[PDB]
C-alpha cells in the first residue's frame, strides 16, 4: 500500500544523490550487441568453446531481475531483442562499483554492461561483467486491463506476448510492401486533408485551415485520388496509410485505422480475388511459417481457396426460412429488414435494405475466409456495373473471423454514370443519409479524360493483423488505440 | 476556340454510338507487358533476330499519337512504363476493325493491342498488331501553370519529367526503409489524432470526435509517442508519415507533409550526424547513381562531410558586423533582432531571440549541406541539456539549399527537467505563444519509468525529395499539394 510510495521516495533520494555527484543522466555508453544477437550466435556453444573464444561484448537495457548473493550477483537484462544474463562480481568490476553503485540501483533502472561471454551451470548464455554502469535511474518501479492501452509502454515492458504482436505487425507490413512491389505496384502518398471527402460512406472528421479560412475533412479513404493517378498513368499504385472516420470505438473499429488501397489497370475483381488469396497465403507462410493459422478456436487454411458466395446466397444460408422473393420487393424487404431489428431510414432503397439484411444476417457467420459478391449498385457508387444485371456491381468484400477484412471491385470508369451516381448520393444526403458521398466534379472530369478499365482493392490492415497474431480486439494490434477520456 | 467544343461533342457522339452497340466500357482485355519491359529486353535485337524470335505480346495504354497513311497507320502507345510503337494495318487486324473502329478512335483513348515484335526502319521497337481494341473512350482531348497541381493527372499524362520526379520519390522512400531496416530499426505507426498535441511547436488543426464528444488535434509530430515506445523497449524505431500544421502554404511548406522520425537508444546527436551523412550518401549513390547531385545552379557532394557550425558561428559568418556580445544581453539581442526586422514577442526570452536572429540572418545562406549545432534550451523543450552549458542543448538542425531539411538531438530523459520545461511552455502560451507546447503529464510519467539515453532525428521527406529531383518548390514533389480555393 504505502510500500509503493516508499519505492518512489527511495528512487527520488537516490537520484538526488546522483545529481550531487554530477550529471545524473549521461549519454555516453555504447553497446555493440543486443540479446537476440548473442543468443543466435552463441547459444549453441558450450563453456569450453566460449572460454577459448574469449568474446567480449557490450549490452544495455533494463534491469529486470537482480539476485544479490554477497560478493556476486545475477541479473536479467532486457533489451530490444529480449533478455540476457549478467554475472556481476565485486572483484570483476572496478573498485567500489559493485558496492557503492550496483547494489544501490533498482529494478527498472536502465544499465549498461561490458564483459566476456560464457555459459552458466544451467547452460544459459551469460556475460561475466568487467564494467557496469547506471544509464537512467527509474523513478517508478517496474509495472482495469485498460492500463495496457492507456500506458502501452508498461505493457511492452511487462508482456512479451504483446511485444511479439507488434513486432509481427511490422513484419507483416514489410512483407506486404515486398509482395506488392514484386508485382510492379508503386507506393504513393495522397492527401489526408481533403476539401471534399469521398471514396467511401462514412461520417468524416472536420477541421479548419486558418490560413485559407477553409473548412476541411480528414480523409475517409484515398480512393478518388488513387484513381486520378491511374488516369495519369500510374497504372499499378498502392497506398498503405491512415483513414479517419467519425464513428464510435469498438472491438474492430478505431477512429483512425490503417488501410491499404491498391489499383491495377487492365484487371477486374476476379484478379483481385486471386491477389487477395495469394497475399494471405504468402503472408502466413512467410511470417508465421505455415499456411494454417490458429485464431481463437478456429484454424484458417490460407493454403486453400476462400469460400465464395453471392450476397443473397449468404443471406439464404444463414436465415434459411427467408423467402428470397422478399428481397425483390421494397415493401417486403423493408418489412423483412425491420423484423430482424434493422431501422430502415427514409433514404434507403431496396439495394441498401438487402445489404443491411446481409450485414445483420450473415456477416458474423463468415468465420472461414469468405468472399461475398454481387453488391447492389445503390451501395456501390464507385463500382463498375455488372454487364447482365445493372442493379448489382462487379464488387465483393471478404470476411474472416466474422469480420470484414477487405472491399474490392472492378472500378467505374464511365464518367456519365459516375456523375449520376454522385447525384443520387447527393439526393440521399438531402434525404437524411449523413454518410452519403459528396459530389466531386473534378473526379468526374478526371474520368472524362479516361480511366483505363481497372480493379481496386481496400484491405483493413489492423483487422488483418488481428488474424495473424490471434488478437480478438483491434485494440491489441494498434500501439496507441483510441480510448475514452 | 470552338474547336475544343467540337472535340467534346464528337467524343460524346462516338460514345453514344458505343452505347448502342452494347457495353461501352468493357473490362476484359489483358496485357502481359509494359513498354519499359519490351525496350529493356528487345531494344538490343535487330529485325533479323526479332523476326526469327517471332515474339507476340499484349500491351495497353493511352493513344498519344496516330498517323493514318491509308491502309497502314503508326501509333504511339503510352503506358505506366513509357511509350512503345504500334504498327496498325487494315489487313493485319480482323476484318472491319481497322476502318470501322480504329479510325474512329481519338488521341487520349485507352486502347489495347496484341502483336508481334519487330524493329522499324528507324530502328525503333514496334508491335505489328494482329488485334486492337478500344478499352476506354476519352471524352476530353489530351491536355496558369497551377493547373499542373489542380489536375495532377493531366500533368502526369503530359510531362514525363513530372512522372520521373514521383517515381524517384517512391524509390527514395523505399531506399530509406531499406537503409533503416538494415540498421535494425523497426517501423511503427503512432496516432495521428491526439488529445494533447506535442513533439514540436506549431499551430495544430483541431477537430471533434462526436462519439466521445471530444475535441482532438491532428498530430504536429509523433515524437512523444515514439519515445514512449523506446521506454517500452523498442529501442530502434522509426515512423515515416504525415504531420499536420495549421500554417500557410509556401514554396517549402504544405499544411500536411511527410516526415521521418527515428530514435535509437544508447546514442547521442553525433551518431545522428553520421547516420544523416550516410543516408544522403547512400540515397544519392543508390538512387541517382552518383554522390554529386546537381540542384539548381549548385552541386552537392554527398560524398564529403556536411559543413558544421554552431548557431552563433553561422550568425557571425553571415552578419560579420554583429557584436556577438549582443547575443548575451536580452535588451541588446532584442534590439539587434528588431533592427533586422524581427518582431519580438513578449513571451520570447534570449534563447528564442538568438534563434530567430539565426533564422533571419543565416538560414538562407546554408546552401551546401550544413549542420547547425548548439540550439538554446528555450527553443528545445524536449532536448538533452548540454553538460557544460545548461543554456544550450545537444541538438542540431541541418540545411541544404537554404532550407531546413532535418532536426535532431540527444533526447531529454530527465523527467523532472522535462516537467519543468513543459511548465515553462505553458507559461509561454499564457504569455501569448500560440505555438508553445501543451503539458503532457502521461509523457512525464513515461519518462519516470525510465527512458534510455537516446538520440532522435526528424527529416522532412518532401524537402529531401526536392534535392534529389532538382525541384525548387515543394509543390513539385507532393502529388496533390494543398491549393488556394
Ligand atoms: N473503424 C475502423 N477501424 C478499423 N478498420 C476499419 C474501420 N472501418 C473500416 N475498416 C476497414 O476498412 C475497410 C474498407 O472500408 P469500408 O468502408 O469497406 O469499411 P466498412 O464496411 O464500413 O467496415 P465495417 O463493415 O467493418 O464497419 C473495411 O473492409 C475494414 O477492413
Ligand atoms: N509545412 C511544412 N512542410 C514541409 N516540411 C515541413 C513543414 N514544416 C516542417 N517541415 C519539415 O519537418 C522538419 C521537422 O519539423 P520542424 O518543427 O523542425 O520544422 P520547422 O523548423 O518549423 O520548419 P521551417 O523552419 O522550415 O519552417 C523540418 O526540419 C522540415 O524539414
Ligand atoms: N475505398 C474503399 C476500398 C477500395 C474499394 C475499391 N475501389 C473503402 O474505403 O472501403
Ligand atoms: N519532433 C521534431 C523532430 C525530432 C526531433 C528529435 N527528437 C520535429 O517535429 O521537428
Ligand atoms: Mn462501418
Ligand atoms: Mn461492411
Ligand atoms: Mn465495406
Ligand atoms: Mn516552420
Ligand atoms: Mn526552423
Ligand atoms: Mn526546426
Amino acid at each position: 500500500a504505502i510500500d509503493f510510495n516508499d519505492e518512489l521516495r527511495n528512487r527520488r533520494e537516490k537520484l538526488a544523490a546522483l545529481r550531487q555527484q554530477g550529471v545524473a543522466f549521461p549519454n555516453d555508453f555504447r553497446r555493440d550487441h543486443t540479446s537476440d544477437q548473442l543468443h543466435e550466435e552463441f547459444d549453441a556453444k558450450d563453456n569450453q568453446e566460449l572460454e577459448s573464444l574469449n568474446i567480449e561484448v557490450s549490452v544495455a537495457g533494463r534491469m529486470m531481475t537482480r539476485r544479490i548473493m554477497g560478493k556476486a550477483s545475477f541479473v536479467t537484462l532486457q533489451d530490444v531483442g529480449g533478455r540476457i544474463q549478467l554475472y556481476v562480481a565485486r572483484d570483476s568490476l572496478p573498485e567500489g562499483v559493485y558496492n557503492d553503485q550496483f547494489k544501490k540501483w533498482d529494478l527498472g533502472d536502465i544499465i549498461g554492461a561490458r564483459g566476456t561471454l560464457f555459459k552458466t551451470q544451467t547452460g544459459e548464455l551469460s556475460i561475466h561483467c568487467t564494467e557496469l554502469r547506471l544509464l537512467t535511474k527509474a523513478l517508478r518501479p517496474l509495472p482495469d486491463q485498460e492500463v495496457r492501452y492507456r500506458q502501452r509502454y508498461l505493457d511492452l515492458i511487462a508482456n512479451d506476448k504483446s511485444r511479439q504482436t507488434f513486432v509481427v505487425r511490422s513484419k507483416i507490413l514489410a512483407a506486404i510492401r515486398q509482395f506488392m512491389v514484386a508485382r510492379g505496384f508503386m507506393e504513393v502518398e495522397t492527401p489526408m486533408m481533403q476539401v471534399i471527402p469521398g471514396g467511401a460512406s462514412a461520417r468524416p472528421f472536420i477541421t479548419h485551415h486558418n490560413a485559407l479560412d477553409l473548412d476541411m475533412y480528414l480523409r475517409i479513404a484515398p480512393e478518388l485520388y488513387l484513381k486520378r493517378l491511374v488516369v495519369g498513368g500510374f497504372e499499378r499504385v498502392f497506398e498503405i496509410n491512415r483513414n479517419f472516420r467519425n464513428e464510435g470505438i469498438s472491438v474492430r473499429h478505431n477512429p483512425e485505422f490503417t488501410m491499404m488501397e491498391l489499383y491495377m489497370a487492365y484487371a477486374d475483381y476476379h484478379d483481385l480475388i486471386e491477389l487477395t488469396e495469394s497475399l494471405f497465403r504468402t503472408l502466413a507462410q512467410e511470417v508465421l511459417g505455415t499456411t494454417k493459422v490458429t485464431y481463437g478456436e478456429h484454424v484458417f487454411d490460407f493454403g486453400k481457396p476462400f469460400e465464395k458466395l453471392t450476397m443473397r446466397e449468404a443471406i439464404k444460408k444463414y436465415r434459411p426460412e427467408t423467402d428470397m422473393a422478399d428481397l425483390d420487393n421494397f415493401d417486403a424487404a423493408k418489412a423483412l429488414a425491420e423484423s430482424i431489428g434493422i431501422t430502415v431510414e427514409k433514404s434507403w432503397g431496396l439495394g441498401r435494405i438487402v445489404t443491411e439484411i446481409f450485414d445483420e444476417v450473415a456477416e458474423a457467420h463468415l468465420i472461414q475466409p469468405t468472399f461475398i459478391t454481387e453488391y447492389p449498385a445503390e451501395v456501390s457508387p464507385l463500382a463498375r456495373r455488372n454487364d447482365v444485371n445493372p442493379e448489382i456491381t462487379d464488387r465483393f468484400e471478404f470476411f474472416i473471423g466474422g469480420r470484414e477484412i477487405g472491399n474490392g471491385f472492378s472500378e467505374l470508369n464511365d464518367a456519365e454514370d459516375q456523375a449520376e451516381r454522385f447525384q443520387e448520393q447527393v439526393n440521399a444526403k438531402a434525404a437524411g443519409d449523413d454518410e452519403a458521398m459528396f459530389y466531386d466534379e473534378d473526379y468526374v472530369t478526371a474520368l472524362e479524360y479516361g480511366l483505363p478499365p481497372t480493379a481496386g482493392l481496400g484491405i483493413g490492415i489492423d483487422r488483418m493483423i488481428m488474424l495473424f497474431t490471434n488478437s480478438h480486439t483491434i485494440r491489441d494490434v494498434i500501439l496507441f488505440p483510441a480510448m475514452r477520456p
